[PDB]
Protein backbone atom coordinates (compact mmCIF):
# COMPACT_ATOMS: atom_id res chain seq x y z
CA UNK A 1 0.00 0.00 0.00
CA UNK A 2 1.60 3.19 1.26
CA UNK A 3 4.87 1.35 1.75
CA UNK A 4 3.96 1.25 5.42
CA UNK A 5 6.87 -1.13 5.85
CA UNK A 6 8.95 1.87 4.86
CA UNK A 7 6.90 4.45 6.71
CA UNK A 8 9.20 3.46 9.54
CA UNK A 9 11.42 6.08 7.94
CA UNK A 10 9.11 8.53 9.68
CA UNK A 11 6.32 6.60 11.35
Amino acid sequence: GSNKGAIIGLM
